[PDB]
């Protein structure tokens, strides 16, 4: 056994993972959200918070563009909730489709042009501080034990590196998937 390739959107807990995430997305709490919302959070926090070149803006500019893109998000249109998680069964669909084709996958797009501004070697592997900054400043963590979780479920020591590779699967399987082997990949701060 090496991965899972198969969906699982009837799952009440992939749809309230993704409602989690909606939420968390959702700052003023009006039940919708925005492409343009989504691709200026992600430039604040590179540029404001990571110290990300204009290069490197534009490059994870784009990869965040084409995930939300993917799941039927566009500029200037507010996406409910119910557009949202029907859009996610779009956007995980296709990325199954890829990922079984050896196609790179969105996700991994993302990690990449994350990756080169989080890593400050820049050989696509973060530290365990590297991730910490990322996920705190996103919000999407925020307890450093949540953080430690992460590479306990890439099963990588706290003191090693976290590489596009591995954490691509692990991601594949936490969001599109439902893979039990990926349970627990945010701690406790994701369902
Ligand atoms: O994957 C991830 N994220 C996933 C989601 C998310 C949002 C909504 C939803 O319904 C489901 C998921 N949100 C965020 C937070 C966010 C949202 C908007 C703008 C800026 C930040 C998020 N940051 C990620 C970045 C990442 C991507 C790829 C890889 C890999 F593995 F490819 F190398 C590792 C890490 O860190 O985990």
């Amino acid at each position: 056994h090496h991965g899972k390739l198969t969906s699982d959107f009837d799952n009440p807990r992939w749809i309230g993972r993704h409602k989690h995430m909606f939420n968390f997305l959702d700052v003023n709490h009006n039940g919708k959200i925005s492409l343009d919302e989504m691709v200026y959070k992600a430039s604040d926090i590179v540029i404001n918070n990571l110290g990300a070149t204009p290069e490197q803006a534009k490059r994870h500019k784009d990869a965040v563009e084409a995930f939300f893109g993917g799941a039927g998000m566009k500029y200037g249109v507010e996406t409910d909730w119910p557009a949202y998680i029907e859009g996610w069964k779009k956007l995980a669909t296709d990325e199954l489709e890829k990922y079984a084709k050896n196609e790179p996958t969105l996700i991994r797009i993302w990690g990449d042009a994350l990756f080169d501004i989080v890593d400050k070697d820049q050989n696509g592997a973060i530290t365990l501080d590297e991730w910490k900054a990322y996920t705190k400043a996103a919000g999407i963590i925020q307890s450093s034990e949540d953080c430690e979780e992460t590479f306990r479920v890439c099963d990588i020591d706290e003191s090693g590196q976290l590489d596009v590779d591995e954490m691509t699967r692990q991601h594949l399987g936490f969001w599109y998937t439902m893979d039990p082997a990926c349970e627990k990949l945010y701690g406790g701060a994701v369902p």
